[PDB]
């Protein structure tokens, strides 16, 4: 019986993207380029701070110094942090709350396994840091996903083995990391984007322990 | 004030790209070909019978005489028709049905723009028939989505510019196909692959005779 859940914390305990798109938004009008769109910002996701920064300067072929291009990094960076004060306990998905009790209930270990670099202070500020055993630091992980490395640490800080463990993502990334980390994978969003190998559910509402344990007999 | 509103089926009113995923599938499987899981169907979406074939057989860099290419296109379509023979009302996109008899009754004009070849049929197995003024015939138009040809010619088919009607769509080439017409468009899905610059409901629950007069006012 699964004794650990390392939970994504993007697209499947919050929404970290709409932040990080607005802040994407405001630097390329602050600086004149148009076309930064959420279907534009698809290809903002994932990819680091440089790759970003490059792709929005290639949309109005804009040169910037090396001075110039750390600068406006920053201030992406200084506008995220911003705009992720307002985050509040309304901003967690649907049964999320109502499944990290139930696993805290049944003493299942609770571990986040996200690239945030700011995990710690979202759960804070979401009321969920009584919930979660251990935070998975990024900064001291050599490969982001779909390297299993993040899954790995999460699992290794709670006292299990991956093997132990069920995942939740909804990256397609994310279900690769899970499943080279040794762990089960359970997917949120459309097969379409996961794969049809692995369980998925429609939302989060789905994430039951009863689902959890249903799917960990079946594997 | 709309006079028209120009529908899609499959993604709208009901869900057809299932039927023909399950026939791909069972296809791929009879020949040998592996691959072909709902990812990959995605790349299907919108493109011909025959290059459907084709990108199937490219996955298995696979060759059979142009006779044979025929029997397996149509042991495919011979499939998909035996598949749609058990669509009934149950299988009407929530919403829907309480949209049709709210435009009826306001006397707003109610036509399918689908490429579906088997539209009529589905419309008399959801029983819808009664609501639809007109259905666009896409064996009678020029060009596919994302032309306009069939959003064209299906408010002509029902008396109105495209520029009296609205159209409802839940792919990208879609809309586009209703932006190029002089239709307004109201997408339902996610802006990531839809767009910004229109309005995008979540599902077809929110496709309201209130809803649309709003959207219809405000641009
Ligand atoms: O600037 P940061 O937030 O520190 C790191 C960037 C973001 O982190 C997310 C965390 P998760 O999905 O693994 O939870 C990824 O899915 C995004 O695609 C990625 O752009
Ligand atoms: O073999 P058929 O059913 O005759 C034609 C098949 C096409 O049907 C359309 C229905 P619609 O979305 O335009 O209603 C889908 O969008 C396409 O993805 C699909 O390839
Ligand atoms: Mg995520
Ligand atoms: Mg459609």
């Amino acid at each position: 019986m699964f004794k650990a859940v390392l939970f994504d914390l993007d697209g499947v305990i919050t929404d970290t993207a709409e932040y990080h798109f607005r802040a994407w938004k405001a630097l390329a009008e602050e600086i004149g380029i148009n076309g930064v769109d959420r279907q534009f910002n698809e290809q903002l996701k994932g990819v680091s701070r440089e790759d970003s920064l490059q792709k929005i300067l290639d949309l109005a072929d804009k040169k910037v110094s090396a001075e110039e291009f750390k600068e406006l990094a920053k201030r992406k960076n200084d506008n995220y942090v911003k705009m992720i004060q307002d985050v509040s306990p309304a901003d967690v998905y649907p049964g999320i709350l109502q499944l990290l009790k139930d696993l805290r209930s049944n003493k299942i270990k609770i571990a986040l396994a996200s690239a945030s670099k700011n995990g710690p202070f979202l759960l804070e500020r979401m009321n969920l840091t009584g919930y979660f055993d251990a935070i998975a630091d990024p900064a001291e992980v050599a490969a982001s996903k779909p390297a299993p490395d993040i899954f790995i640490a999460a699992a290794h800080a709670v006292g299990v083995a991956p093997s132990e463990s069920i995942g939740l993502e909804d990256s397609q990334a994310g279900i690769q990391a899970i499943k080279d980390s040794g762990a089960l994978p359970i997917g949120v969003g459309r097969p379409e984007d996961l794969g049809d190998d692995i369980v998925i559910v429609p939302d989060t509402s789905h994430y039951t322990l009863e689902f959890l344990k249903e799917v960990w007999l079946q594997k």
